[PDB]
């Protein structure tokens, strides 16, 4: 829906409510087919019980899939997606969303309502119609230089860090929580 | 109202050989935080530009390991480019027309002297132009013109799994494929 330029705007009004969701065991190959077909580069990921566990983006594939050096059909997106799902509340002003994305090096994130349900996805493109020139440049620079901190699904507090081998391949992402023993 | 790209481009770009695997090329991108590489052949010719989107659209669908595919079959080709004397507004029109968010910049002689990205342009473009480039990058995809006839476009040929086997020229009068 056309709205014209405005300094303020609640995210809910500009987000994409027609977002697509995919299961967390979907392979990278099958997930990307959906992205290419729909010209949609952000998918919400759900586990087998309907819980929103992450967001799969182009950058997540470049940063977390390619380095594993495996065929796209051999890697479930749960190992690639941004997790926990990046998100902002539906009542956020575009300015607040910009700060959230920039802080996390993201160019898109999910939007959740008060009850916590995912109601849409908002991207830099959506925001570009309202943000200041400087804010847009900020998000762009932050997306190039920063990377989202993925948290451990086992303890929920540990940070998943890359473990490389001699070929530079990411063997696994290991939880940084001392009290936790998790690798994937 | 005016600003030529040569002034804002990045002449500090990185070049990789066209036989570099997707795996090695992406490692370079990730380590440098630069998601655009100029690709050259074995004789010093600038033959293409490897971008994130090119990997998502032309590498992933092949369902092959990153170390088994040379970037020459993935990169944008012919190489996306604008002349160094182009005004930023002209570059914006070029990127948008081609669904790109970055392209190479060449000098009179024709060699690549830099790379210009949407981020570089974001400081000199109107908000409308920036949004335009963003929209076009999502909705349009770069057209890989056939090198043999120059008019046909290379289209993916899929197998029963939806895996890309080759990119074949659309021109009926042409037999090119890669
Ligand atoms: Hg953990
Ligand atoms: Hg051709």
């Amino acid at each position: 829906v056309p709205r014209g330029g405005h300094m303020f705007m609640r995210v809910e009004k500009i987000m994409n409510s027609n977002f697509k969701t995919v299961n967390w065991n979907t392979t990278v190959f099958d997930a990307v087919k959906i992205m290419n077909e729909n010209h949609l580069y952000g998918l919400v990921v759900k586990d087998d019980n309907g819980n929103d566990v992450g967001l799969l983006s182009e950058r997540s594939i470049i940063k977390r899939f390619i380095p594993r050096n495996k065929k796209p059909d051999e890697v479930p997106i749960r190992l690639v997606m941004r997790k926990p799902i990046p998100k902002v509340k539906s009542d956020y002003d575009v300015k607040d969303v910009a700060a959230y994305l920039s802080e996390n090096g993201l160019e898109r994130c999910a939007v959740v309502d008060d009850p916590g349900r995912v109601v849409g996805i908002v991207t830099l493109t959506d925001l570009s119609r309202y943000l200041s020139r400087a804010s847009i440049t900020d998000i762009l620079l932050s997306h190039r230089t920063k990377d989202y901190q993925h948290l451990c699904p086992k303890c929920g507090v540990g940070v998943l860090e890359p473990v490389y081998n001699e070929k530079g391949e990411i063997k696994v992402f290991r939880c940084s929580n001392p009290a936790c023993d998790y690798e994937e």
